[PDB]
DNA sequence: ATTCTCACACT
DNA sequence: AGTGTGAG
């Protein structure tokens, strides 16, 4: 098995909120800007950044006031706020744009509000039998870059980017339809025009990656951004992953990823090769010791799921420092305002989507604990309404009240959030 | 006060 | 059901 069944890619939206901004107000176009929420503290949180900004460092997380001493030009768009929440909406139907174009060429899975994920095999498969046997001209990958090429016996970027793909399509076996790397090209000639679709029909550029599964189309996709797209071929993931630290693969940014580190000794990806599987299993458990074994030669089966819409739908809020809910009226007033935003999404996902869901998820962080959550609690979702849903959720939280008074809240509040779940056809 | 989401494994 | 991890 050498995981060169599927072509799969990774479309990634750039600096996706900014570019809604953008296209909207056009004297934002071509600028470093950034976009933030809750302009109160610090100048409001940054939670998108052009390209030009981050040029002078701006990067996500920043609090804007941070950002202009980097870059006092920056030019700033702040979120829709409703309800004292900032409010994604926008951002969201943007986003639903982008999926309807895509969903054109070939089936997507939605991965986060500005990533999908797509499987191209069958698509691929077609485009192969009405190309008769004819070559691939370099123009029609006119933004793909070969990752590895141009190798062997230019000064300037794109002079790299056409000498790596004209070596790539000169040694490419246009005879044989079931070579793996004419299948990956053909996968990107794909890229191409879906990309070039979505920006003539939303104004939106993104960058893609091209490869044999997720984990490397992921990869990929990050190798040239803006408005570029990457091939990762099978043959080329030796040497890319000889220097590749082991943080960048999906799912080893964190604990996972620094015990692998720390327990083998090693630094990058391809280190993992000198491993039997069972090795990396009585490390790592039978089922993560597999996939490191396949993964670190490239090989992933993760499917792409058929699945443009999300699981859940949920609404939380942070309640950080002083601002933490410290009485029951204002648990209360703040459960409603989180209520009645889940109303007015699961209401227009009843509409649209023709699904109702059945189950709601309250959760609270009380002041002092360290995690994310402290407490998940979950009760039936008959109607939505955001009075009885905040009603319920209050029923299922109150007994969390340390404190014996019943008109105050102890230990304070740091985090309210509802979740809407178990969604049944309707 | 990276906030605000969403998915999945484990038990 | 409830907790913990990982991601955008
Ligand atoms: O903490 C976060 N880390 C990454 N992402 C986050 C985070 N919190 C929320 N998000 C959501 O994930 C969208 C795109 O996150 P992204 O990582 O794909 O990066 P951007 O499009 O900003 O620019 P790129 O770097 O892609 O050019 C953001 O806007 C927002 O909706
Ligand atoms: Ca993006």
């Amino acid at each position: 098995a050498t995981g060169q069944d599927r072509v799969v890619a990774l479309v990634d939206m750039d600096c996706f909120f900014v570019q809604v901004e953008q296209r909207q107000n056009p004297h934002l176009r071509n600028k470093p800007c950034a976009v933030v929420q809750y302009k109160s503290w610090k100048g409001g949180g940054i939670i998108a950044v052009s390209y030009e900004a981050r040029a002078f460092g701006v990067t996500r997380s920043m609090w804007a006031d941070d950002a202009k001493k980097l870059c006092p030009d920056l030019l700033l768009a702040q979120v829709r706020e409703s309800r004292g929440k900032a409010n994604l909406t926008k951002y969201r139907e943007a986003s639903v744009e982008v999926m309807e174009i895509m969903s054109r060429f070939a089936v997507i899975e939605r991965a986060s509000i500005d990533e999908a994920y797509v499987d191209l095999t069958s698509a691929v498969q077609e485009r192969l039998q009405k190309l008769q046997g004819q070559p691939i001209s370099a123009d029609l990958l006119p933004s793909t870059y070969i990752e590895g090429l141009p190798q062997g016996p230019t000064v300037q970027k794109e002079g790299m980017r056409k000498q790596g793909l004209f070596q790539w399509l000169d040694s490419l076996q246009i005879d044989n339809l079931t070579s793996p790397d004419l299948q990956l090209t053909v996968g990107a000639v794909i890229v191409e025009e879906m990309r070039a679709a979505i920006e003539r029909e939303t104004g939106f550029q993104c960058s893609a990656g091209i490869s044999h599964n997720k984990v490397l189309a992921k990869l990929a996709c990050g190798l040239n951004k803006p408005n570029r797209q990457t091939l990762v071929s099978h043959g080329s993931v030796p040497q890319l992953f000889s220097q590749m630290p082991i943080r960048k693969i999906r799912s080893l940014g964190g604990k996972l990823g620094a015990s692998v580190i720390e327990i083998l000794g090693i630094e990058y990806m391809g280190e993992l090769t000198q491993f039997t599987e069972s090795q990396l299993q009585s490390h790592f458990g039978e089922k993560n010791g597999s996939w490191l074994y396949a993964m670190c030669r490239g090989i992933e089966h993760d499917p792409v799921k058929p699945r443009q819409l999300p699981k859940t739908i949920g609404c939380s809020k942070n309640f950080p420092g002083k601002t933490a809910l410290a009485t029951r009226e204002q648990v209360q007033w703040w459960l409603l305002q989180l209520a009645q935003e889940l109303e007015e999404r699961l209401t227009k996902d009843r509409n649209d989507n023709d699904r109702v869901a059945t189950q709601l998820v309250v959760s609270i962080r009380v002041q002092g604990d360290k995690r994310l959550s402290s407490l998940r609690r979950c009760c039936a979702l008959t109607r939505y309404d955001a009075h009885k849903m905040s009603h319920d959720a209050f029923t299922v939280i109150k007994n969390c009240n340390t404190s014996g008074i019943q008109t105050e809240w102890s230990p304070p509040l740091t985090m309210l959030f509802l979740c809407a779940t178990k969604f049944s056809a309707s």
